[PDB]
């Protein structure tokens, strides 16, 4: 089972200049909680944007070029990435935009954080078909002293 996890600002913006244009520790905590002890698949630009391995998860990096760090696993196609996860119950695809596009059609779940932030972007989440998806969990949070925007955790499951 393949899932996507992402945080989306207004207009589905997910990134700008190889970074996320917000800082929401509560959302990072949600990401960790939903990815720990699962394999994570990411594209090379996201690997560079994170800048180090995510602990406690098998990190699988897509790139057409040879890998440059044996602390993570490098693969050259979607099907190789899936295979490298092995027999696990849930594979987490953690972006970025190009990777989400390719995995969305295989995905059965989406973990989306909807952030109430206006931010210029150069990367978006796919313009997915809402009719394909059932919202099964929603949890809204107002901004607080640690988290400058309001945000909503949503889980959707393919109908
Ligand atoms: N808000 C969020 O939830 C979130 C999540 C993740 C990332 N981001 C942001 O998204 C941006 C990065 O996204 P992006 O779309 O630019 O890049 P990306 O999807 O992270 O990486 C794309 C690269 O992955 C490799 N790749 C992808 N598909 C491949 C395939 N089928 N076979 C082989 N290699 C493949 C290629 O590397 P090569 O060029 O080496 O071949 C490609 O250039 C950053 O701004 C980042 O901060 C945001
Ligand atoms: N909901 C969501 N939010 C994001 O920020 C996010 N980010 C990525 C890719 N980028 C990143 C960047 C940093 C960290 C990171 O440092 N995570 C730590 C957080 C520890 C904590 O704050 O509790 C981790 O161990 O997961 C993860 C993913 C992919 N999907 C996402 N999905
Ligand atoms: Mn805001
Ligand atoms: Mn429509
Ligand atoms: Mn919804
Ligand atoms: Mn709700």
């Amino acid at each position: 089972m393949i899932s996507l996890i992402a945080a989306l600002a207004v207009d589905r913006v997910i990134g700008m200049e190889n970074a996320m244009p917000w800082n929401l520790p509560a959302d990072l905590a949600w990401f960790k909680r939903n990815t720990l002890n699962k394999p994570v698949i990411m594209g090379r630009h996201t690997w560079e944007s994170i800048g180090r391995p995510l602990p406690g998860r098998k990190n699988i990096i897509l790139s057409s070029q040879p890998g440059t760090d044996d602390r993570v696993t490098w693969v050259k196609s979607v099907d190789e990435a899936i295979a490298a996860c092995g027999d696990v119950p849930e594979i987490m695809v953690i972006g970025g935009g190009r990777v989400y596009e390719q995995f969305l059609p295989k995905a059965q779940k989406l973990y989306l954080t909807h952030i109430d932030a206006e931010v210029e972007g150069d990367t978006h989440f796919p313009d997915y078909e809402p009719d394909d998806w059932e919202s099964v969990f929603s949890e809204f949070h107002d901004a607080d002293a640690q988290n400058s925007h309001s945000y909503c955790f949503e889980i959707l499951e393919r109908r």
